[PDB]
């Protein structure tokens, strides 16, 4: 039978996690989503995510999608391509008001650490001391 | 330094978020949450979460507060009593239109076991293997 470590069933748990809170939007889940994916994330992934999710970005969910729209995640698959490294293939959803919901698949590359070391309060949510150092997505290329 | 196991860690962490989904309410997050909640619970603990939870019950949060109001849930402490039952006290606060946030203190009382296998989809939530076989919780009582 398919066998994990409970280890390796930790880390697909948090990247994906990780993934699914970065790449969803609700106007009510924001300040949450936000406050996770930045403190498990290594200076400059946290500074490139948080540069793309505030004000002003004009491009921001926040200001595209505000309160009359969301982006919802469905994992595909998750595959470990070195030590530290994972690429996370899922399904993006928006959901506006007046249109049919349209989708697009995407691959996040997900590179991680390991702290051996967290307050309590980040513990709880992170049990495996995950931190993200590098971070970047694609999304599919459309042809006709 | 305070140390815990990876395993313990794991623990307190699904536990808590049994907790915060399960009483926690957002009209966006309802079904997100009642999907997880009830993956992680054994029969009767589902059952009585989803006859709580589910229409027509007049008291569901999804009744009360649909889209208008929110409940809100803060972590203060993680106890556990026996092997397979831990007590979790948590802040929950209600915010509605028009009203100031109305708070209380809680305290869960969760056995657990663990099962060996779990369908893919759910070890992806649930690293950990984690169900909850019982679970109830108690508001603090009020005097003056």
């Amino acid at each position: 039978g398919p066998h994990m470590t409970q280890e390796e069933a930790v880390v697909n748990a948090s990247l994906w996690e990780y993934v699914r809170l970065r790449e969803s939007y609700d106007a009510d889940t924001a300040q949450y989503a936000y406050d996770l994916v930045s403190n498990f994330s290594a200076p400059m992934v946290r500074q490139n995510y948080q540069q793309f999710f505030n004000y002003p970005n004009p491009t921001s969910p926040q200001v595209i999608l505000g309160k009359h729209g969301r982006l919802e995640v469905e994992h595909i698959a998750s595959n470990d391509v070195t030590p530290g490294v994972q690429q996370i293939r899922y399904k993006r959803t928006l959901i506006v008001d007046g249109k049919m919901p349209m989708a697009s698949t995407w691959t996040a590359t997900v590179r991680y650490e390991k702290v051996t070391s967290l307050p309590g309060r980040l513990r709880l949510t992170n049990p495996g001391g995950l931190v993200v150092t590098s971070y970047q997505t694609s999304e599919d290329t459309v042809s006709n």
